[PDB]
């Protein structure tokens, strides 16, 4: 007992089993949905996230680690939800994801009370009730490192050396994002080992991915899918380069999927092959047996879904 | 009839009577509220919120208008509350309250579809209450005229062709933002005088007040208490020349007061007179009796707090 799980008692991390650490049981914007909630059916984001993790547990999945935090629409009761319809081991966390300014909320605030609102979250309960926070969500993208972002990114340092529960980030692989909130966090005192720097995956770059890897911290090979960030077989052949090149003690493979997501859509665009379905299960559909074909044995599939899962959550 | 009030049935404009245009039954950030709601307290809210419309009631105040939207914590649940308490009449509005970017939400959608999400509160009803919306509110500040801050503009002007009514803002009165707000929205074809130019009394510069009131909107000396932005005296003498010099038919009066709020308290400010108490009533304790004494009279006091309104709402 020591990882916290939504409507269930803590596991040991030692048997977390085969885990998808990035994917999303929903998104939404926060004050969209309070100010029109017409646009919304719970009922049917109820139904999509149960049968999405139904069909990856089918596949073997134990544990499902949920990044959802403040920004991106996190609902414990819903969560409690998904968990009571299918038993699925689920890691919630707390966090704040931002990209340029905090809520209003944090004007005169200082680093210490964020810190108190995921501590909160990791030692009392999320939102009103018992079930606990196992991780902290962190963001950057295209603005960068702004003031706010790095209050965030240092506030999550404090929960860390708190609790010592690990720090997921969401990170844009094109701007140095990742390679920033890992120094930040480290010079505070993060373990790189408890650190995963997200959407790695996005770049082709291996040298940036090789970078972050060689700084200790897990590598975010995680948005498979997401073709408009980069295609399926071009991720798979860097996640078969970095592999080939013994990086699989620092990869960690997911979709990033949504179940549902409330953001307006983005133009189409198709390719020559046939778009790869963006759900909770393609890596089990397409990357997997590709790797598998490439000669990949399962001691690196166990080390990326398994062993690497159970070291982060250490 | 005309305008739509919280839990009543709608009245005609010109039974307005005396009118607070701009207060706040309650302020908070939406995504906070939603993710750590130990930081709040429903009860003490509504008993605060009562506590003030009974006294604003008690000076004669007959309507207030409330211009909490999204970004604000707008919550029409709450605001019924208040009027079954009290039997306030209270123009509840629809909106958007940003600074910089528009929520993730918005991503890939158009004005047209911002546009509708006003119209549907007006003529359908709030967050899925037949309590409509009798005026659309948006904002600009410090980071100026952005891409989305000009995109919620443009759908306000919109709203407003399509349903008639009038559009309240939120402006810095340092930088040009309000004199901008009224240009996009007149060249969109808003009636001049259906605008009331926000937090113009923020500033003693007349020549910028008095531009833009010659322009044909209604300009909000609204926010009396709040030192931090102007000093009540300093505010007084602005408000009394801007009398003197002719332009009581574009007064608008009003606090700002958020009977709750919960961005983080702001350094304190001490002065050689007492600070007088930012409340719902402060002008009937300051103000009010200022210029009256300065031999303002009554017709006045009509015209900014009776007639004024009567005509926005006309
Ligand atoms: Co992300
Ligand atoms: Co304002
Ligand atoms: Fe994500
Ligand atoms: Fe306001």
């Amino acid at each position: 007992m020591r990882i916290p799980l939504v409507g269930k008692d803590s596991i040991e991390s030692k048997d977390i089993g085969f885990t998808l650490i990035h994917e999303h049981l929903r998104v939404f914007s926060e004050a969209v949905r309070q100010q029109w909630p017409h646009l919304y059916n719970e009922d049917e984001e109820l139904r999509n996230a149960v049968n999405e993790v139904k069909r990856a547990m089918q596949f073997g999945v134990k544990t499902i680690v949920d990044p959802t935090v403040m920004g991106l629409g996190r609902d414990i009761r819903f969560m409690e939800k998904v968990v009571k319809a299918t038993g699925i081991n689920l890691v919630a966390g707390t966090g704040i994801y931002i990209y340029i300014d905090l809520p209003f909320y944090f004007l005169n605030r200082s680093i210490d009370e964020i810190a108190d609102l995921f501590i909160h979250d990791i030692k009392e309960g999320i939102q009103g009730t018992l079930n606990k926070a196992g991780f902290v969500k962190i963001a950057a993208d295209e603005p960068g490192i702004t003031k706010d972002v790095e209050k965030v990114i240092r506030a999550a340092a404090i929960a860390n050396k708190e609790t010592k529960v690990p720090i997921i980030t969401h990170s844009n692989a094109h701007n140095n994002t990742g390679l920033e909130q890992q120094r930040i966090l480290t010079e505070e005192g993060v373990d790189p080992g408890k650190i995963l720097i997200g959407h790695l995956g996005d770049t082709d770059n291996i040298d940036y991915i090789k970078k972050i890897a060689d700084k200790g911290s897990f590598i975010g090979l995680d948005r498979y899918g997401l073709d408009l960030f980069l295609p399926v077989d071009k991720r798979n052949e860097t996640t078969l380069r970095l592999i080939k090149d013994g990086y699989s003690d620092k990869i960690m493979i997911s979709h990033d999927y949504a179940c549902t997501i409330d953001m307006g859509t983005a133009k189409p665009e198709y390719k020559p092959k046939l778009a790869p379905r963006w759900s909770t299960t393609l890596i089990f559909e397409d990357t997997i047996p590709f790797l598998k074909r490439n000669g990949v044995n399962e001691e690196v599939i166990a080390t990326i879904f398994k062993e690497n899962p159970k070291k982060f959550f250490s």
